[PDB]
């Protein structure tokens, strides 16, 4: 009936949860599939990055308000669920994941990443595992994207405070009015979005700012659960 | 000789790595027992809730940062894998982890949360267990907690924005000081089957450590100094 379910029961998740893997360490891979389904159905995303959290936690939360007869789209809230239990950026091999996929950019080395955002010079260094696409994480997500062939994904990241759609698109800016964040019209070898780029798959890296938990389950609460609502209104 | 690992290995954990269990769902319950752990040892944790991660991530940080030699106390990053996962406060079970500790006074049913700081009420339901400590991540953590025998406990939280010590006493004050953050006794509302009222229960020593509002990007800025000083704590002398 209602375009939401009551504060008091988004406590739990709708009924509906399946796993779609299992993780380095043995969690398993867990996905939403869309009550709606329908080839309209994109994929949202979150938590490539186990240290990217404030855009897990949100994305959790507008799955349990948004009632499920409204939500198009799957979700995975977490990609990486070892990093995530470990506060950490990298899965548990020491693999930064979003250097892992098997596009055709794939080099094989070491990636460097930013302490935080008062860190100025990329010196932390982590792996990009030892042949393409090598993680369990990496993999999963591959097939997964494979079997339901989403018409779009949306991949959220942070801290840069941004929408970044190479397409300049409707979403890309629906994205910036809703989030309030600017739009910015894939290079970096290995990452998720050269992997989608290979296969015409449209992929939005949607950058959240450094924001608490706590101020993005009210912030950006709605914009999240009319992401999972989203349509074209042509 | 540095206090400090350098900034461009944090990447890793220092070796030492422990599992004291298994999630509901079948992830690993990890802890980093302390190098040489003394009669001074207590235990640090983190991510009881889920949705609490600006602590996991600060702890994480500070855990991969300060030189390992001079770690006195055991480390849990994350006591509910699943729910830090799932984004959410609870277990896979819909159970708050801090009502199903087996301590006297817990109870069946229901208990209820904030939805957030904003929301003027706690009316979002979870349960406690259909048992005094039902959860796995529950028992695991008790049963590891009698292993070890730690000196004291400090649990970390969001988002209260204080240090909660039961008996203010040194660490309280420190932690208070280090963290700039108020020193109180208790968040004024009951929670029956928590894991410091277990703790009260075996009389050892548990402080929660509430972070305010942050996030995981300013706090591994913000708090990485205290959180690394906490790792190597001891009393005046
Ligand atoms: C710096 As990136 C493309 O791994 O979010
Ligand atoms: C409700 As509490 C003391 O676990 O933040
Ligand atoms: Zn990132
Ligand atoms: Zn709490």
């Amino acid at each position: 009936m209602t375009v939401t379910r009551p504060r008091a029961e988004r406590g739990a998740f709708p009924p509906g949860t399946e796993h779609y893997g299992r993780s380095l360490l043995g969690a398993p891979l867990i996905w939403f599939p869309a009550p709606a389904a329908s080839r309209e159905s994109g994929l949202i995303l979150a938590g490539t990055h186990g240290d990217e959290n404030s855009s897990v936690v949100t994305l959790s939360c507008a799955l349990r308000t948004l009632t499920p007869s409204l939500r198009r789209h799957h979700v995975v809230l977490c990609v990486n669920p070892d990093g995530c239990q470990l506060g950490l950026r990298a899965n548990a091999n020491g693999v930064d994941l979003n250097r892992n996929f098997p596009a055709a950019n794939w080099k094989e080395g070491e990636t460097v990443y930013r302490w935080n955002s008062a860190a100025e010079e990329r010196d932390v260094v982590l792996l990009t595992g030892d042949k393409p696409g090598s993680e369990p994480e990496t993999q999963a997500l591959c097939q997964l994207i494979h079997r339901i062939q989403p018409a779009w994904v949306v991949s959220f990241h942070d801290p840069l405070a941004c929408i970044e759609d190479p397409r300049h698109s409707e979403l890309g800016e629906w994205l910036a009015q809703a989030f309030e964040l600017p739009l910015v019209t894939y290079e970096t070898p290995g990452s998720f979005g050269s992997w989608c780029a290979d296969l015409n798959l449209h992929c939005i890296t949607a950058e959240f700012p450094p924001i608490s938990s706590d101020e993005a389950s009210e912030k950006y609460l709605f914009a999240m659960a009319n992401l999972l609502r989203w349509h074209p209104k042509d």
